This record gives C-alpha cells, sequence and structure tokens, in this order.
C-alpha cells in the first residue's frame, strides 16, 4: 500500500497535550446570550455559513455574526476548540461569543469586528510591496497555527480578510481546520477545489501542515499573475490535469512512485504527457509589475508535488521575496 509520511516540523505538539482534551462531546458548551446582538447587515457567506455585521447592544460594539448551516453546525465543537486554542495568535480572527437561536436551534459564532476591503478594490490596487506584506502576514498566522498543532485546510482568498486602510489581515473560517497527529489518515475532501494539493487529488490521506503551503502557493500564483483561480479544474481529476499541464507529468510520476500511490487505472488517458512550463509563459504587460525572479523562486518552492519538499511557513518567511518588507 502507500508509503507513510509525517510533518518535518511541529510533529509532536499535540502529544504534549493531556488526554480528555480530545474528548469534546457535550464538554464545555457554554452558550452566551443571543439577545445581546442585533443584526445590522449581511457581509457575505461561507459554504455552510451566513455572515452578518452586528451590534452588541450591552456595549454598542460592532461585531461579526457567523450563522452556521447544518453541515458546519455538526462540527461546531471542533471549530470552537480550534478558535479558542488560537485566540490572540498573530492575524487569527478572534472568537468573542457562541450563541444559539432558541426558535430554529441554529448556532452562531460571534467575532471581533474586522473591516473587509472590497475584493474589486484589492484586485486592482495591491502593489508588488502589498502582496509581499500581506503574504508575510498570512505566514505569521500559518506558522502560529502549525506551531499549535493545527492545519487550516482551507487557505484561499475568501478566507483572508484584509482591512487595507489599517494594513491589517485576519485568517478566518476555521470550520475545516484539524489537529495534526503523526500517522493519522485524514479525509481528503477538504479545502476548496482550486486550492487542493496534489496529495488530496491522488487520495493520499497521511497529509500534514504542508497542504496549507500548497494552497498558499495557488493564492500567490493568482495574485502575481492576475489569473483567478490559477489552476481551474472542472472536477477533482481535471484539477490534477490542470496542475500537470504547469508542473509537468515527469515530477508527478516521481511523486506517485516515491509514496507508492496507486492512481485510477485510466490515469494516462486524462493526465497525458506534459513538460514543465516556464513561469514566464504567465507573464504579460498587465502583471509584469508584480513578478520578480524572487517571487517565481518563492512560488516554485511552494508549488511542489512532494508535500515534504515544500517550504514550511517559517522557511517561507526567510525567503528573499520578503527582504523589502519592513520587519
Ligand atoms: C485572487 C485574490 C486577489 C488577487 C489579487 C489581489 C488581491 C486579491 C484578494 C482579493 C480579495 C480578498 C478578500 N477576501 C475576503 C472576502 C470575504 N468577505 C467575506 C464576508 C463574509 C464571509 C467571508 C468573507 N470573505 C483577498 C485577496 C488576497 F488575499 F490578497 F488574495
Ligand atoms: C435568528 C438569528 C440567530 C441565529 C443563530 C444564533 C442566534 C441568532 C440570534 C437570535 C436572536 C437574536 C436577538 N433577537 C432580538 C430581537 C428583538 N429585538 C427587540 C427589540 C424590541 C422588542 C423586541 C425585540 N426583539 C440575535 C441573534 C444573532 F444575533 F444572530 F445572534
Ligand atoms: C487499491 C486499488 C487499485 C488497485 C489497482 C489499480 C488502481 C487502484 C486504485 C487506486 C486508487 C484509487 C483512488 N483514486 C485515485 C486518485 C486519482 N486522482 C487522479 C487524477 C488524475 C488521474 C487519475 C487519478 N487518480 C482508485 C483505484 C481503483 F479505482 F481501484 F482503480
Amino acid at each position: 500500500g502507500p508509503v507513510p509520511s509525517r510533518a518535518r516540523v511541529y510533529t509532536d505538539v499535540n502529544t504534549h497535550r493531556p488526554s480528555e482534551y480530545w474528548d469534546y462531546e457535550s464538554h464545555v458548551v457554554e452558550w452566551g446570550n443571543q439577545d445581546d446582538y442585533q443584526l445590522v447587515r449581511k457581509l457575505g457567506r461561507g459554504k455552510y455559513s451566513e455572515v452578518f455585521e452586528a451590534i452588541n447592544i450591552t456595549n454598542n460594539e460592532k461585531v461579526v455574526v457567523k450563522i452556521l448551516k447544518p453541515v458546519a453546525a455538526a462540527k461546531i465543537k471542533r471549530e470552537i476548540k480550534i478558535l479558542e486554542n488560537l485566540r490572540g495568535g498573530p492575524n487569527i480572527i478572534t472568537l468573542a461569543d457562541i450563541v444559539k437561536d432558541p426558535v430554529s436551534r441554529t448556532p452562531a459564532l460571534v467575532f471581533e469586528h474586522v473591516n473587509n476591503t472590497d475584493f474589486k478594490q484589492l484586485y486592482q490596487t495591491l502593489t508588488d510591496y502589498d502582496i509581499r506584506f500581506y503574504m508575510y502576514e498570512i505566514l505569521k498566522a500559518l506558522d502560529y497555527c502549525h506551531s499549535m498543532g493545527i492545519m487550516h485546510r482551507d487557505v484561499k482568498p475568501h478566507n483572508v480578510m484584509i482591512d487595507h486602510e489599517h494594513r491589517k489581515l485576519r485568517l478566518i473560517d476555521w470550520g475545516l481546520a484539524e489537529f495534526y497527529h503523526p500517522g493519522q489518515e485524514y479525509n481528503v475532501r477538504v479545502a476548496s477545489r482550486y486550492f487542493k494539493g496534489p496529495e488530496l487529488l491522488v487520495d493520499y490521506q497521511m497529509y500534514d501542515y504542508s497542504l496549507d503551503m500548497w494552497s498558499l502557493g495557488c493564492m500567490l500564483a493568482s495574485m502575481i499573475f492576475r489569473k483567478e483561480p490559477f489552476f481551474h479544474g472542472h472536477d477533482n481529476y481535471d484539477q490534477l490535469v490542470r496542475i500537470a499541464k504547469v508542473l509537468g507529468t515527469e515530477d508527478l510520476y516521481d511523486y506517485i512512485d516515491k509514496y507508492n500511490i496507486e492512481l485510477d487505472p485510466r490515469f494516462n488517458d486524462i493526465l497525458g504527457r506534459h513538460s514543465r512550463k516556464r513561469w514566464e509563459r504567465f507573464v504579460h504587460s498587465e502583471n509584469q509589475h508584480l513578478v520578480s525572479p524572487e517571487a517565481l523562486d518563492f512560488l516554485d518552492k511552494l508549488l511542489r508535488y512532494d508535500h515534504q519538499s515544500r517550504l514550511t511557513a517559517r522557511e517561507a518567511m526567510e525567503h528573499p521575496y520578503f527582504y523589502t518588507v519592513v520587519k
């Protein structure tokens, strides 16, 4: 069968934690008062949530209310546990309260209010410096959550809120996040299609924090090449075909051989044979101001088939791409 794998960093963080910390079922529910909140306007949605701007009437403070649909509602204890473990961490969204509607019994998570610059404004105005600055802010969040034994598993632009006026960023929607345990086989039906790592697409279950580094690379390729999404698959099989048309089929086969991964028997018919593409093929007059040899070297070090070969979040912060960022 497949060859085992473990994270190269933060391998044993969750073993130092006591037992029964893991048994969260009818444990520390602690519901707040829903009547403290008045919904003001809809901000947007998650896949299984509706998000509102609200007012806390006991103190007139602006907050964010995330109403959970049944799919997200079922995993609420894990999202609560993860949000509480990471609270106060760099660029992590702050959970402020947990409430339930007594009429529908639907639960909601209440957060610190964070400004969210409109996506159209961000897409046209972020400079080469802005991209380096915000990517460095996301790495601070990923290194922190990875150091705490947690993988986000849904890194994408929609899960990144930017208050551009105050140069502030938050990594949000920890609903798919999970605790990393060495040797554990995880569900591959995580992240969003366009941001799924090759490990997920080839059904390699023993993945780790490195999956977040792949998704971050997809996000970066989209920002510097102004091509959203960068890898635009029609389904999960085609998603791997989109990646192979850029990274090539030779390194993909070296990857599946290294881990002894068995693919669907029709693999050759959809994957074909493709050379590695030069990054310069994606460069044109409208995005050339966002591309540098450092950017491409960084992208190259994130977007690798082999999850063990990708930069960790801490190594990524050391890359020359970030030398012009004020630290
Ligand atoms: C391809 C993305 C992109 C390319 C080039 C420049 C900027 C962006 C971008 C554009 C928008 C955003 C902001 N994302 C937050 C969206 C959002 N609003 C929410 C409201 C409610 C719930 C979730 C929410 N998520 C972040 C980004 C980001 F993070 F910089 F990539
Ligand atoms: C249905 C939305 C919901 C979904 C999931 C969890 C909680 C709620 C909820 C449930 C109740 C309230 C507070 N409702 C107060 C409404 C109200 N204001 C009044 C002012 C004067 C007189 C009567 C009034 N009734 C706030 C909320 C809130 F803000 F969404 F959290
Ligand atoms: C142990 C079963 C087995 C024995 C012999 C040959 C193949 C497999 C196999 C092995 C794995 C899977 C699961 N799906 C593979 C994932 C995948 N992603 C692809 C993307 C593109 C092309 C093929 C792809 N296959 C399905 C299968 C299946 F369906 F049984 F064939």
